[PDB]
């Protein structure tokens, strides 16, 4: 029968969940045209600084057989590229637009705030705020960014959060969330922070920044993703959650959504294939519900069955 | 090609460096004695707390494609057993065994260290203290915990860790551990905490405890064990590293080994294959250096190299 991917949430309306991650395929002017002419619902743009930014020396990135792992150090190119292309280039018409930010300090984030919320306004773009020791890790850092943030910013926006692995941090992150009714979508996950890859061949790490050290993206990271979708989509009941790591296929996205996920970004496997992916995901995620007789996202979004 | 898997610490000597992960086949005697009979250089006994424990409802492991979740709960036979294990049966001559402690509170460690140091003294049986919301993620905590085992427990030890995601956290640990002399060896690593596995098919999680959220281990936790091995190696140089994390293989146990493990523990793959797994490590591994023109493990333990 009748079958659609489309979601409705933040005053907007999404033809399908998928979207880029933060990061992937979205920091150049090209990037974000391709995106827009992209299959998918939506897009984030590159988390952004205040002002340009070089990132990490190379190579910082390597795709590996299980996913992936990068020290990119943000590369990007600064808050007023992101801010005109949302201001005067992005068509809304064809799909809704977040803007990731990701400040070096709690002022810089002030100060990018300040200037995003006419342009939030008026055009209608939404804000996904980085948190993701690094300052989620820092529960203290993380509410006060979190105040800082809907102390100046006179909308609603969301959160993209780091993992966590332990239900008493689970129970922490979620608390303060709570207590901040502007933070309307929470964002699950960034990487799996500060992995090693070895290649045993050349007997060496595998990214020059930081040792080699980076986070892991991919088929490393499902469950961990589907873990924190699942423990927010619970303990913030009064808020969205967008879906983060580990998606390759419509079934892997089928799984964020029972998660809990209303949006589901993909990450390593857009790095890999390219904006023809969205085109893939929907026709995938389309079929795994016709064979299980869904018509909706509804219908079994966050329906997870427990043992 | 004269080659040895030989590993010399604590005053003893191992035929090779692998084990198997505490808490995988070796809670009951006749695991034990299946491990003291197969070709691993050394055992672990299964965690213990101070009375038997039955441990988490089934289903409370299940075995995945990339690895491995479980909750068990610490179902184990309690801190006698383990030691009239280690004081009246354990056959020395074939190899050393260290024995797993997991009480459930400070005080509960210090009771059984308390009884533990006559065996050490007496028999040679090793500790491994298992630190792994959780104590490892409360670094005051941490520092205490160490603190009341010291003071009554003298003998050289050894801490199961949690992994860590951040470097600050690496650096937080290490200073801590330093601390500590009689922590002479840190195992590298614990599950990776609280994944969340759902089976597409059934559209429920796979494990019955805390609604399907369990420890990952296997092919998942591979380069988050490598970064651990090498963090600690790296900023405790006094001290010996046990890998623990994703070893299938010889060539897996050659990274870790370059990362800078000592000992190589086998925790999933184990549970899959059963204690000849360790004819094939061994074999493995020998085969791996033959190719590499290694003849034994310190030429290459730690040599890891950065870009
Ligand atoms: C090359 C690269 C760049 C990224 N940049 C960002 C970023 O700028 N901001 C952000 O919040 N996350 C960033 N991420 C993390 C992704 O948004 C996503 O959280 C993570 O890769 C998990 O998704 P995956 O498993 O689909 O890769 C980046 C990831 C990669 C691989
Ligand atoms: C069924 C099962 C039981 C375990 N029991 C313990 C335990 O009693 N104590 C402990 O410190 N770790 C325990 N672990 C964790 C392992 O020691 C090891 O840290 C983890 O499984 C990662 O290794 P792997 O990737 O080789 O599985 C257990 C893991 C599994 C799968």
């Amino acid at each position: 029968g009748s079958m659609s991917l489309q979601v409705n949430l933040l005053n907007n309306t999404f033809a399908n969940p998928f979207m880029n991650a933060a990061g992937v395929m979205c920091t150049t002017t090209e990037e974000l045209v391709a995106m827009t002419e992209s299959a998918s619902g939506s897009l984030v743009s590159k988390s952004c600084t205040p002002a340009l930014r070089e990132g990490n020396p190379t190579p910082r990135y390597q795709a590996l057989p299980l996913g992936s792992i990068n020290s990119m150090g943000l590369p990007n190119n600064g808050f007023d590229f992101y801010l005109a292309y949302a201001a005067e280039q992005h068509d809304y018409g064809k799909k809704p637009l977040f803007l990731s930010m990701s400040g070096l300090s709690m002022r810089e984030n002030v100060e990018m705030c300040k200037r995003l919320a006419a342009v939030a306004t008026e055009k209608g773009v939404i804000l996904e705020l980085n948190l993701s020791p690094q300052v989620a890790y820092d529960f203290d850092a993380m509410r006060q960014c979190l105040t800082a943030v809907s102390e100046v910013y006179p909308h609603s926006f969301g959160v993209k959060m780091p993992p966590y692995f332990a239900f008493a941090h689970f129970d922490a992150a979620a608390e303060i969330l709570n207590e901040f009714p502007k933070v309307q979508f929470i964002t699950c996950i960034n990487s799996i922070g500060n992995g090693l890859v070895i290649d045993a061949e050349t007997e060496s790490v595998v990214i020059k920044p930081k040792q080699g050290f980076g986070g892991l993206g991919g088929r490393y990271v499902l469950p961990t993703a589907l873990a924190n979708i699942n423990a927010f989509y619970r303990r913030c009941p009064g808020k969205l959650i967008f879906g983060c790591g580990g998606v390759y296929t419509g079934e892997d996205a089928f799984l964020h959504v029972l998660a809990g996920a209303s949006m589901v970004q993909v990450g390593t496997a857009l790095q890999e294939e390219g904006p023809s992916i969205f085109e893939r995901l929907t026709s995938e995620l389309l079929g795994v519900m016709a064979k299980k007789r869904y018509q909706t996202l509804d219908e079994f979004r966050g329906k997870v069955r427990t043992l």
